[PDB]
């Protein structure tokens, strides 16, 4: 769900009102299962 990865400090949830103020990007973390 929409996370914020923001510098010195934890991810934490971002709602759409947060994204549109602070200027961010209303965007969730992408994970694939990578095999070797």
């Amino acid at each position: 769900k929409p996370m914020v990865n923001e510098s010195d400090g934890v991810t934490h949830a971002l709602y759409p009102q947060e994204a549109r103020l602070r200027n961010l990007t209303y965007s969730s973390g992408l994970f694939v299962d990578v095999k070797k």
